[PDB]
């Protein structure tokens, strides 16, 4: 018996697994990641200055893919209005909301709320690909509000946890209280990757706080929520095995160990479910409304995720969870320009479980 | 097909060679079969590091002698030089090449020569043809002076190469604006495959993976598997053993990995040897290039990165140049000169693409 | 050594082998093409008009894909004008042309002929497939004329070989004569499929008359050119070794046969080089002006495209030649939403070939 | 995972399972590893079909008497049937579902279902509980009693459900004005999930591609490989090891095998076993849908015949659902509503994508 990826050949790369298509490697040769992505010079254990300034850089590379990478498709639909709100947050902050509705469609419709991802720490809100993303929503008959959140690392300030958790949580309990104004007959959460972290631990806070009534469901993408991207060889082979199986397919361990410093600098978190709701207990997680967690299967990610799935379904939850073949982390949203079936899969399932939990309230 | 089917299979009778390539080959006798070296990888590091020298002599004496002139070559380019630091203090030479005579912003390729990134000269003329064919056909092109991990004054292992070949790439994100650049590429053949790659992994690691907007490898370098066991290159990376012996072989090829790496503890590091990155590492990258060549011992490996990087999502178009030895479109080109455009094309149109898109 | 796809297992399909990215398994799966394709319940040795009618079955059924799959990129480029012209050809036909040029751009460009695929005998000219591919190239810079020649199958006609090449090559010298008042510096043939097929049977019948001078290069894509796909398991595993490997990966010998039966119904062209240029010998291949031939790697016709480039560089002619990695037959073109790095990559070439052989004439 | 890291890994023991999935396995004792049958495939045909007989008996009684209400069902569905003649003059009834009181067009799916194309009856609760789940969100829904290979009655090998099956589908085609549809999808699971594929590429065979607008091919038995030995399953389907005896085994799989295709001289045809089919085959096929399920011995042939529809070019997107066995959300939705939920919207919701954009 012969492992996949990196798990059986440590050389491995996207131009070598055969679990790759074409279009896959295709997409990635075009930033020149169809190699192997390499650690980074900093280490998550340097100083903090040095480790934030390696976020910085961070941020610019990943950002400078999202504003320039091809991204239409010929069924893209694109009949949506738009409009902002602003909200005040737990630190008298102000939270833009963006919100994407189908043009002249009036009557109660499901709602989404949008967290986006970048590890809680990195990528702006308001970009092309997120815009993408919501669109596409909107038109398939949702209204979507894309919450601006404080990212942990911004050029003006260090934002540690909490201050996104609150953010996004004050926004979820804001939609709730506006359902009649903005003509939602659901709430569900939804995000991909550090969102996808964000929607599940917005959640967790709301039941804390007595006000789980506010979600009628969550959709967990491709969830960033170990936090264990620094652990050594025989702590990842053992417990999270897709963290060395998919190391440097797009993303690599060691970037993201810097994030993790970014987000919890001290370090005390670590063990913390609203920090890393993959150290959730089963009985901190009973009682939670409708989940789908979905995972990538070529992502280093994709193990934790399933672990919390196979918990929320120990502890009871009404869980449905995937894993899409084939593809890289993040690759149906921002890969979409190349890998059409993949996003009409994800729009239909995040679309359809929004409208499910409405039409079941 | 090939040393598959047929284990004395050469250049001469393997019926997939066009009348032009062995043509090409038969100048410096390598029509023939190659033959491994007398020094093995597993010998001393000062005994490996002489056969290593010696294979230095023998390729650059090729490049310094071939012929490489085509008739529809263009040569209205201007070059300059600017010097960089390095991680180590080490200076660092770039040499740019532009369009002479075009104004206003060009797409910009930085590029990384090819030599196992241990062996060759940065500024020869087969390198100075290369930048000027793709500097001609509206790019500014910087062709960097890394270290080698062998000269003959001394031994610079990994990681000294990719960290220069980083430094130069931050350095011209850093200055897009005086240079005039709309877009950065990294492209390079070879061991100069293994380090456009290598650098980009590296720069995503340290949160400056915004600095390039493509990266087009060329029959990329990238397992470090040569000095396998036949039962291992059989299962894993056929063509290591299919075409061994065309032109260049696993022996040599073992000898230069082990300059690069003498301790062999960085074997399935993905900075070294991209080939072992998993696929979580290679989610995010910009769009890639992998282009291999159907003749080359190198071209499987190349073709199982680029699957690797279509299943993590990147934006991947893979190619297998028909007919053509390894490296047989930039050094051969004399011989070649419909394989020469196809590749020139390729590159210059990606930069072109990947700056429109930016 | 295990040899690749159904030479070394005879199960393989695209959701087993793993040659296949996920994007291309998932534009696959849309029309449940992702399972081995079927052969069809008439035979090509069977009668006529039992053969032309599911000849015309297979019209509707890869028309009605061509209608209706998704296309759009948000990368494409519009800002092209349209116009059609309409010639006589030999039996004294109206032959419809549909020309593309970039909107407000004066001044001589590369033109291109495309010959449009469908194994010569299917597939309507003016659909929105072709239209794309064709606005595709008008945008990078061309002048783009698209041939409407006789398909071999239609409703209201059988037009077997000759006739199609004989209104391409009619279409080739109108354009060469009309070089000045369209405004181009160069004639590239190009086409896919049937039509790589007719773009180089088209330049060999240009020389057989005197006329090669009307054609400044040729880019062959995915070429259809053996006519061999009723061959027994024996010769073609020897010869033709693609036609077992990759066969029923979307398209399938029994149903290619059919067509080939619809070309040339006596079966006295088979091994006529017009007709089916994998016979042409080198010495009839002597003095063409430059080819490329790009084949795709999951294809049953990889190996005669392959085949018939190294044999146009055994008589010298300039030829650059391409294996497309991960990709079935005619994927960049008709499955280009899921694929945009490979239909960028294939445009840039095409493109790119068009203005090279006008630059150097 | 499972029975490749421990050879007595069971349902109890593996905990890849839900306690809610061991729950419903243990309704019928199938929370203990499935026992081969006694009957091999390699013996005479006349024991095997009795073996075969046996077996429709004993999942038919499952299907027949569990539990499989929800409370969320919806029900408000108009059924109806038509008559169609099959290749053989043989009557081919159609059961069609749709929801009532909906006037104009809507998307359609012809449903093949499950039981190796040889046992269980089309006109059972279980089938009829889908088609309505389906009908109820928004489709018309044709179910197409095909003959099965083994009956009662007489024995029906290949090709005579694939021929019913294609018939139907030709027939809804042409029928799409007067049934009111914008689209036909062809959608089973198991031995209905073959069936769809196979109709699919005889329909292309045949010239009749465009009746089909896309296919959705659930948890799909293609390989025909579950006589293999061991060695050859450990490496080419190691699913076929790892869940091995998890509610289905390969050893009465493997009797369905010999029931189908009696010869043995169909196994390598992809019209039989899709599994087999080549890329060439698999171009220019509509769009695709495979999903699979974890803890299915299955999981691994439509794996891979989804990676081999992509690198066809074909729109393909393949998903695992986590923590199911083998039919688990069509039979077993009385225990798993939230597993039932996800496979309803993503079939209903393909055949809504399929007939918007067509």
């Amino acid at each position: 018996y012969t492992p996949p990826g990196r798990l059986g050949d440590e050389s491995s790369g996207p131009r070598t697994d055969p679990r790759f298509s074409p279009a896959m490697v295709e997409a990635l040769a075009t930033f020149g990641l169809d190699a192997v992505a390499a650690a980074p010079p900093v280490s998550a254990s340097d100083d903090l200055p040095t480790v934030l300034a390696a976020v910085g850089a961070s941020h610019d590379g990943f950002q400078a893919v999202y504003d320039s990478i091809a991204l239409d498709l010929p069924t893209d639909r694109d009949d949506v209005e738009t409009s902002t709100e602003t909200i005040l947050g737990v630190d008298g902050n102000e939270i833009t909301l963006h919100v994407f509705r189908p043009a002249g469609v009036e009557g109660v419709l499901p709602g989404l709320v949008y967290t986006h991802g970048g590890g809680m720490t990195i990528l702006t809100t308001d970009n092309r690909v997120h815009r993408r993303w919501c669109t596409d929503l909107a038109a398939a008959g949702s209204v979507v509000v894309m919450v601006d959140f404080r990212n942990a690392w911004t050029a003006e300030g260090h934002h540690p946890f909490p201050s996104g958790v609150e953010d996004c949580l004050a926004a979820v309990l804001w939609v709730d209280e506006h359902r009649e104004s903005l003509g939602l007959s659901g709430v569900v959460v939804q995000g991909e990757s550090g969102g996808g972290n964000l929607a599940i631990a917005t959640t967790l806070l709301a039941k804390r706080r007595g006000r789980l009534d506010a979600i009628d469901g969550v959709y967990a993408s491709i969830p960033y929520i170990s936090g264990g991207y620094a652990w050594d060889h025989e702590r990842r082979l053992t417990e999270l095995p897709s963290l060395v199986e998919n190391d440097g397919y797009f993303i690599e361990n060691g970037g993201m160990a810097l994030l993790v410093r970014a987000y919890d600098p001290t370090g005390e978190h670590a063990e913390d479910p609203i920090a890393w709701p993959y150290f959730a207990s089963e009985d901190e997680l009973r009682g939670l409304p409708p989940f789908v967690v979905a995972v990538n299967e070529l992502d280093p990610l994709r193990d934790e995720g399933i672990a919390f799935a196979r918990r929320l379904a120990r502890a009871g939850v009404d869980v449905a969870a995937r894993v899409n073949i084939g593809l890289v982390h993040g690759a149906d949203v921002i890969f979409r320009h190349w890998l059409p079936a993949a996003l009409e899969s994800t729009v239909r399932d995040v679309a359809g479980f929004a409208a499910d939990r409405a039409r079941l309230r």
